[PDB]
């Protein structure tokens, strides 16, 4: 009926309001996260076919988000624009928990239905994905509060049906809200590059393990009956880790030969290099209590890590690593790949499958989502700010939109 | 009987002579592979269980010998000594054809079997063998005639029985022995690798097209159905290309780009970097007459050429690499790797199912194994002399042993 | 313009006309193939979103419609009926050669391009299939132009976007028409399912040689390099297996222990049937020269033959089928297949990527579709007697509507 | 030192005894299996190269010495003796547990050692397994203990390197070796069959689940998240699949369409029997709380249920078969099976690397092999008679040999 509703509040089940609380980005405040987001009302996006409008109760927060309020090295909005969008804000947010409030045509899911989204469209009709592409490898793949204005940081937000997922009955909306493109994304790195997939006695590498993605492969491995070895910054994420069921860790302070690899050529410093990297491989031998190399290593870090990932890693072992923290140069000794038979793999995200198993295993309580902490709407700036800065706690980080748990 | 035979003979069948001439490399004469290379007398190692005495008619030629022959940047006399080995020589060559002329005991491969060798040993009883892995990625694998002595540039050769594959019946003895190592190795890079296999329709890019791997992997693509464009360095080499069943070529004189990556974060020349990248792109599309990437990319030229081959590749498509002919720097960048969610595969050699595989192929007619010359056992340094100057012909070459075809 | 056109004709490129001539099955002549068809004027379907309509070129010929001109044991048109149509008729035809005509809201299609059709449609929206399902085995799943009213014998055919392939250039509207649904299932038997997929050296046991899907397969087999066995009842059937690339063929007249198996416990009936088999066993030791087991067996034979079928399929080998000719009946017996471990793999039709795999390889000229013999299209009735009568000719058999070739 | 030593005795670790007790069951006593089993002394095997001696402390039970203490209907002991065999008995059983006590030629394995066996045995050297083959699968494979004398039902026993995998430490020597065999044979099943392997969400249909087979395979399927839908006989088997992690059961007593299938030309008689499976259908709609078909269906009781199983199995699904307690007899309704492109899939005990896994996950213990009773040594027959006259309780049993515990 109404236009607009306040925070906590909707029109009747099975409409849509024609405007909406969100929180907004604009160009004139790029800059510290703190000072970007602003909540403001804005217009309702239509609920097209195939598509439905969800009241967003909870969510998530993530890395996108800050470099979004930050503009450098990439302005979204102005990217957008370019692309021949009208808009002169940007609604982030690439997590959300909770329901169907209003459907398009075509669309099975009814309103009413408590769901989780996983923040990737892609085009149904594409002739890649109709050739057997997964979608979320396929051309038309975006993800859906970055590449994509308009995502969770809002009352309401208008997702694709392929989107959902059933919401875990036994989780507050935060917790629900805060998984999905962390725990999916490690879950893909994990089980989704046959044959490298985790198995029983598998020792894995997990860089930063008290991290979101570490948090949620820490318990996939250890589930399945690998051998989870932790890389951490400090004592407490060491013991953070050991609380998520890790063999034990490793920290990365004590070493210097992390960067750039240097010129194959440059032997003096290869072997100086290398001598980090074997001391590197001393200390996961002590944690692992045996002389094995981990069969997979769970990568995102990027160029710091990269090399000594690469020299660790099993023959016919997996390095498969899902983004660039610390730069985007993968530096690798070919030799290391060739010789012992290595495999480099990019991974990105999650497929609609692979959402909803890793749904399932924390419905069934096999998986923590590591809820870290929980924010109120006009702290999300707060919250971004605490990313950037670095001091954000171990596992993952909600925002409450229209709910109070 | 008699303890040394020429050339060309050989005791009655079933028996060992005690020695037998071979070609020598010793660290007295390190250097030009031309002469690096000396025909001695040496002893005929023993043929313990497992094993057969190989009356060698045809040795195969290939990269190895030539670093063997320099002696640099590693000494393989002086390494395997340092590992327990007395010999002060070094007998090189990694493929053979030949004639089973011994045999150990627990072997059930007859005395005149005609054969082709796959260099590759590994223990049979090794753990990770019997626990499942792929023997050639074992961590006891290691290529015979290379890290191990006594290779195929000898009079008679023992190897393990599992090294041993049924010589193509239509083949001379120089073709039979030209192939192996090189046709396995393409084809373990095109059909080793699930779920990236060449399928019908796929472009598959392919550096060194005209050479020993790229000579057979252009059929090995053609046949399945594929569409193989080739790197060139010359017209003539082109044309060889075509021959061979290739859809087109690139030119890869025509750019500057090539060689390590630079930082990331060094905006101009990365940019500088891309136009490079996106110049060789548009000659792909322009040779295969659409705007298709390469499902996969052939491999093994290295450091110069894999920051464009990772660039080339698909979405959720496949670089294969088994060599770093231009260096050992795999520069990769991270964010056409994990967005685009490609995978850096390390390859080498072959396991004996795909040793028997391409074999099989090739007796068939369906390949072939592009015998380039042949030449006398005197020659082994002149031909390695070749390859050393970047001097040799396209396809593969071969050396006569006891045969005179 | 106008609302109906003679065969042959059209209204201009991008329209619909209103009625078409197609051949009609009606249950009131139910019965003789021969009888059963009857060319009338009918109303042309919607082009509804994502769909295009077809100028029918030419047409394919296949079991289905026989069964469905027969009306027993299911009245296809009754059964239709009972789920809500209201066509008191059935106009069949499950593979087409044609030109995009027009085009309904969402299609990228443009009219005139030229398309061959894989007739099997399914829902793009399907939970299972956006879960990962593949999507000629979801459960939305049908064939059409046989569950479903108003295939492709008729002047113009609506289908999804989805369905259609790029028509070979090479070939004529008629053989372009006969070769997707046979070529294509037997494509996906030999190469759909991994890891029981034909490799080079492996030997493969084709049921019906002869026939369209026998034709394919023992194509598909020589090509990758495997070796075809081919069944035929008849000398001449198996020289045309020979004309195909088959090793050699096995006459099954030779032989009487066809059919369902006896009670396991009933043990002079199992040595007298195991009889049988080891009998036919040694006649494909004979073809192939030597002592190994087909890795696949091709069936659709179906009650006789699955029995035999299980027997001879290697260890770890599969028989993978696609019908039941003969009976629906497949006679196991378990200690063959447990104790051997194999697999016993169900197929039907083909994916979209395999329908597009196999295209290409006959527009490569690899594999030839095998046209046996074209019909015009008041033949349709004369060409489904034969198949019923089981006269019809070795290959596949197709039929003319808008075309002269 | 000594020839003969008493149970629980033994010599100088390091050594074998001439001569040991063991279980033997001679021609002139076969039939009930409490009559069949008496304790002897014989000769101890030499301990040849590539095998160890270990001191058995521990073994387990089967159906397989029940069908050898029967005689009918193959008289092992005969069949062995027409292939060369001297023994005028058998020492049956297939799992124990034990220490290594000595060592052959070529052995790693340090006297000592802990042990759990495998009990299967395959030649290392056999064609097919060099060129890939699976060694349970290969030619050369037999089951140690029934196709092969001198099981575990001795004091010592000699087995192949290979066979030997760490015994779990937290164990009893009764439950170490009472699992691997039924265990080993189950995650097989599972897992070992991509791409059909339980994933999270996945219903299992297990028939009898309070079995060997079953009380593993409910744990292996909750365990990775699947749905574990048990079959069983009674109220208390039911309650006992409870325990196990079971989402519910079925009573099989419920039904009476069990046994071979009909003509599928037996229209009257098809349509009672598809009556039958439809309700067993229901109830498992009913237990697993959706309208759902099973992905994969864990099968062994054969000719009774088979029928049922191939209807059940989802839209590509898998019915995966180990056996045929009910007889051999597995009838299909092709139909089924190549419509809904399903697969029957026979498997045979386990591969190394799976014996390997599921040990680990018992060692960390995710599974319990779920000992259920442990006899003395004298009491290998009453043991025996209890399978055979179905009075055996739920889950695995053991045999105490050396040990105590
Ligand atoms: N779909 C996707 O592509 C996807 C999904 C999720 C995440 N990601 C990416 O993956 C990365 C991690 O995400 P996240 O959510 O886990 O962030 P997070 O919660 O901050 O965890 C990242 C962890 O990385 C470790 N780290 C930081 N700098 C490092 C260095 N120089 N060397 C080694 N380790 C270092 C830190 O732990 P310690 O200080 O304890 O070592 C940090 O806690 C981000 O770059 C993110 O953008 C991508
Ligand atoms: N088991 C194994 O690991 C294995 C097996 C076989 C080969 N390999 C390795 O693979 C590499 C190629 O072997 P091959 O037998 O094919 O040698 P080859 O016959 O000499 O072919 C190599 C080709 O690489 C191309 N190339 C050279 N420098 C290049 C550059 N800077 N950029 C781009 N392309 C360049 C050349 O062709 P153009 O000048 O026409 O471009 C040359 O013909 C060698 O490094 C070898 O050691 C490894
Ligand atoms: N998508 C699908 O599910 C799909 C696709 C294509 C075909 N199919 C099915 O596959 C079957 C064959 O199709 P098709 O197009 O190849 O038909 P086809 O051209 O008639 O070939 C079938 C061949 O089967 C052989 N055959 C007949 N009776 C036999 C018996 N009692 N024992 C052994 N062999 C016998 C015959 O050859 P000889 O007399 O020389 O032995 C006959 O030529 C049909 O049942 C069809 O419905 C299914
Ligand atoms: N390597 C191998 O090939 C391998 C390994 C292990 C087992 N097996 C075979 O697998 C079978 C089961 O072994 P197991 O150790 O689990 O034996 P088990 O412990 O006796 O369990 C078998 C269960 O099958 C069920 N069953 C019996 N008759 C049935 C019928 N007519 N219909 C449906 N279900 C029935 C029974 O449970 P309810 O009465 O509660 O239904 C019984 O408890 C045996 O035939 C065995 O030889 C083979």
């Amino acid at each position: 009926t109404k236009d607009l509703y306040e925070l906590g509040d909707a029109p009747p089940l099975g409409t849509a309001p024609k405007q909406m609380y969100a929180s907004l980005i604009r160009q004139e405040r790029y800059g510290r996260p703190v000072d970007a987001f602003r909540t403001e009302v804005v217009d309702v996006p239509p609920v097209g076919p195939g598509q439905v409008l969800v009241k967003v109760m909870a969510a998530g927060v993530n890395y996108n988000n800050v470099w979004a309020a930050l503009g450098e090295p990439l302005d979204v909005i102005a990217a957008r624009q370019k692309q021949g969008a009208t808009e002169d804000f940007h609604i982030g947010g690439s997590d959300l928990s909770g329901i169907v409030w209003a459907v398009g045509d075509g669309v099975r899911l009814k309103p009413g239905a408590e769901v989780v989204v996983l923040a990737c469209r892609w085009d149904e009709s594409a002739q890649d994905i109709r050739l057997g592409a997964d979608p979320v490898t396929s051309s038309t793949q975006r993800v859906w509060g970055y590449e994509e204005n308009y995502g969770s940081f809002a009352q309401f937000a208008v997702v694709d049906e392929y989107m959902c997922h059933p919401k875990p009955q036994r989780l507050s909306w935060a917790a629900a809200s805060c998984y999905m493109a962390t725990a999916a994304t490690a879950y893909r790195q994990l089980f989704g590059w046959e044959p490298h997939t985790v198995r029983p006695g598998d020792p894995v590498l997990i860089w930063g393990g008290a991290g979101g993605l570490g948090s949620i492969a820490i318990q996939l491995v250890r589930h399945v009956g690998g051998i989870p070895v932790a890389v951490v910054s400090s004592e407490e994420r060491g013991e953070f880790c050991m609380r998520l069921g890790a063999k034990g860790w490793i920290d990365r302070r004590e070493f210097d030969h992390w960067g750039r690899l240097p010129d194959t050529t440059d032997e003096e410093a290869m072997k100086q290099w290398l001598d980090g990297a074997r001391a590197f491989g001393r200390r996961f031998w002590e944690v692992l209590g045996e002389r094995r190399a981990p069969r997979i290593v769970l990568e995102h870090s990027g160029a710091d890590t990269i090399p000594t990932s690469i020299y660790m890693a099993d023959n016919a072992g997996m390095v498969v690593i899902c983004g660039g923290t610390t730069g985007y140069n993968g530096d690798v000794d070919l030799r290391f790949l060739w010789m012992r038979q290595k495999r480099l793999q990019g991974s990105h995200v999650a497929s609609a499958r692979e959402a909803r198993e890793i749904t399932r295993l924390i419905d069934q309580g096999a998986i923590d989502p590591c809820l870290s902490r929980t924010f109120g709407f006009e702290e999300i700036g707060l919250a971004h700010q605490l990313i950037h800065d670095n001091q954000h706690p171990s596992g993952n980080m909600a925002v409450l939109v229209n709910a109070t748990e």
